[PDB]
């Protein structure tokens, strides 16, 4: 089945510079959170379809995510990506998609929907656990990018 | 002369854990800013009257910051600290203060109470240019440290 939730967040970052470094996630990522290592581009161009392996360290033990590049949407600033294998895909898991959307705020910030795509293999739910884990992880890329442009002002 | 401004941030983070954070800047500020690679001690231990180096690469050339530690106060959630040199402090200013202190906030988060001492030399005042600065400056890092806590939820 799929399972979706949304959620409502919000950043004194303009949208468009939230959306450009958002784009430049597999170099930000690796700095900002700790335990993210090193992201791969496994196949293609960075653009949607772009398949990644991301090394993490989890209790000083290396595991591999994989990635994958959903779609784009520059006109509504969204910007969409799957994690299709590794640990965060228990066995009734088949894929989560974390979607972003942005639009501009009431002062110069941003009003961010986070939606969570949680695919279950036939006919299993999410694991309540897992789904508060997955949520977390997403808020935490966009709070990792958010943070890294409060961080370097300049470059977006 | 002293010339001193006060405001107030709020955080979702609550206050042990961000001051945990204000603590840790000095493996935190090169992780969140590109450009600072590394801080050094150059004299003391850590606590108030230790004298910092952050190692800068802009565009190929190496910078330094010279960071004084002002006061320290974990019952209070306050970290002080100055710059003292290096590129971060106008040629205008004698000393520049950056001062954090938490209290408890909404819903188990923080205020930030932040404080900017501009020191100037002799009987000038400021220059209003570099009071706007030192503002966003000290809101920015803030807001960044918080950051990169949300980025980082087990570290915490
Ligand atoms: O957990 S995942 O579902 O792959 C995940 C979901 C959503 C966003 C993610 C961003 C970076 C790294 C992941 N993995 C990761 C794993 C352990 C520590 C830090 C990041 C992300
Ligand atoms: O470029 S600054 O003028 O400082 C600057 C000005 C205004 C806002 C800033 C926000 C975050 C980081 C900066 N820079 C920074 C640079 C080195 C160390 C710490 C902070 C900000
Ligand atoms: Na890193
Ligand atoms: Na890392
Ligand atoms: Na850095």
């Amino acid at each position: 089945g799929v399972f979706t939730f949304e959620d409502e967040i919000t950043s004194t970052v303009p949208p468009a510079k939230l959306y450009n470094a958002m784009k430049d996630a597999d170099s930000i990522t690796p700095k900002i959170i700790d335990d993210v290592k090193s992201v791969e581009i496994v196949e293609g161009n960075g653009g949607p379809g772009t398949i990644k392996k991301l090394t993490i360290v989890e209790d000083g033990e290396t595991k591999f995510i994989l990635h994958k590049v959903e779609s784009i949407d520059e006109a509504n600033y969204a910007y969409n990506y799957s994690v299709v294998g590794g640990v965060a895909l228990p066995p009734t898991a088949e894929k989560i998609t974390f979607e972003t959307k942005l639009v501009e705020g009431p002062n110069g910030g941003s009003i961010g929907k986070l939606t969570l795509k949680y695919h279950t293999k036939g006919d299993a739910k999410p694991d309540e656990e897992e789904l508060k884990k997955g949520k977390a992880k997403g808020e935490g890329l966009f709070r990792a990018i958010e943070g890294y442009v409060l961080a370097n002002p300049t470059q977006y």
